[PDB]
DNA sequence: CGAGCTCG
DNA sequence: CGAGCTCG
């Protein structure tokens, strides 16, 4: 598949920032440069293994904007592929994780709000995520104290790994184990349920709407 | 939006 | 110990 020779793909070490000169500067621990890492990591891949399945890779003219990277098949335009980078960290090792995954009042309900192509024209939301675990010269590369360990990979559907709770107007992934996300051991029932849900949030959970109906 | 801190 | 407040 398209997904599967994306998996397979991902399936992630920056040493510092570099100076024309050669100079090489390690970075740090600011949880929010890293995550923009990630990202900088993900283009290339997602961008090749596209390629190699004749789709056209698009990106948000505008920061601020969904989703990170559009799919698609020229040929075909009702049938889009939104990829969205997201990023967390533990503190300590196999903890329970969490992430946001957008906003539940822009295209989610008004189909436009926020997002590159209309909402209806995208067929699948996938969510690469990725865990980790809080002078130089050429040669030192290995000297270069990293600022994170041990990181994951992980492709989804949005659906799957979306929860119930409201991140803290954005959506709160599950709250689970690496292994959970993968696997896709999630909470609604369908992605017809995911959107309904969300659509509807202002029922204060996912029983409490089951029940709702 | 994300993160350090608090107080019950 | 952790949900939430409050500050960046």
């Amino acid at each position: 598949s398209l997904r599967s020779d994306l998996i397979n793909a991902l399936y992630y070490d920056v040493c510092g920032i570099i100076s024309a000169e050669g100079k090489i500067y390690p970075l740090g621990s600011d949880t929010k440069v890293l995550s923009t890492i990630f990202e900088l990591f993900s283009r290339p891949i997602i961008n090749k293994i596209a390629e190699k399945h004749g789709y056209i890779v698009e990106e948000p003219k505008q920061q601020n904007h969904y989703p990170d990277f559009t799919l698609y098949k020229p040929s075909e335009p009702n049938k889009k592929i939104a990829i969205d980078i997201k990023t967390t960290y533990t503190n300590k090792e196999n903890e329970k994780i969490k992430f946001t995954l957008g906003g539940y009042t822009s295209f989610i309900r008004n189909n436009t709000k926020n997002i590159v192509y209309p909402f209806d024209q995208y067929i699948a939301h996938w969510i690469i995520g990725y865990v980790y675990t809080r002078t130089y010269n050429i040669n030192e590369l290995n000297e270069i104290p990293k600022p994170y360990k041990g990181v994951k990979v992980f492709l989804q559907d949005k659906w799957v790994i979306a929860g119930d709770l409201a991140g803290s107007t954005n959506i709160g992934s599950i709250h689970a184990h690496y292994k959970d996300f993968v696997e896709g051991k999630g909470i609604f029932d369908s992605e017809d349920e995911f959107l309904d849900y969300w659509r509807n949030y202002e029922y204060n959970n996912i029983s409490e709407y089951r029940n709702w109906i």
